[PDB]
DNA sequence: TATAATTAGTACGTACAAATA
DNA sequence: ATATTTGTACGTACTAATTAT
C-alpha cells in the first residue's frame, strides 16, 4: 500500500526534501526490524509506487543509505539491508 | 572490456587524480559542474553522479551556490 | 543596498544495458 | 529464452544559496 511524503513547503523549519523522507522511512523499516539483513526491500517500481515518487528519487534515497552501508544492491537482482 | 569502466567511474578518477596529486588542495574549489560537463563531454547527471560518490567518500565537500572543492 | 548571474540542489521524465530470477 | 530488476546515461525544469555587478 502507500505511504505519505508530505506536500512541500519554502519557508516552515523546512520539510525534508522527498529523497530524504524517503530515505529516513525506509531506514525506520530497518531500525524497527521490519526488514532483516539480507532480506530484500522492495522494487524501485515497488517503491516509485508507494512513496508516489520518481525512479530518480527512489535511487538517490537508496543511493545514499547504500553508501552508509544498511542497505546493498545486486544489479537484476535486488536490494537488501546489511 | 577488462579495461572498460563506466563514464562516471573515469570522471572520478580524473577528480581523484587531480587531488592526489596535489593540484587542487584542501579547500581549494574544483572546476564547476559546467566546466566538467564541457572538459569530458558528458552530461551534468554524470558529473553529479562522480562528484556525489566522491563527497560521500569524503574527498571533496560541496557548497550549494558556492563551489565543490577538496576535503 | 539591492539585483542579476552563477552554481549546486531537488525532482520529474526517457532510453537502453547488464545481471539476475 | 522471457521477464524482472538494478545500473548507466541523458533530458528538462525548476529552486536555493552563493557570488559578482
Amino acid at each position: 500500500h502507500l505511504e505519505v511524503l508530505f506536500q512541500g513547503p519554502l519557508g516552515s523549519e523546512f520539510m525534508l526534501p522527498k529523497y530524504a523522507q524517503v530515505k529516513e522511512e525506509i531506514s525506520s523499516w530497518i531500525n524497527q526490524g521490519k526488514i532483516l539483513p539480507d532480506q530484500k526491500i522492495p522494487t524501485e517500481n515497488e517503491l516509485m509506487q508507494q512513496f508516489g515518487v520518481s525512479r530518480h528519487t527512489i535511487r538517490k534515497a537508496i543511493g545514499d543509505l547504500v553508501s552508509q552501508g544498511l542497505l546493498y544492491s545486486v544489479q537484476g537482482g535486488g536490494t537488501f539491508v546489511a
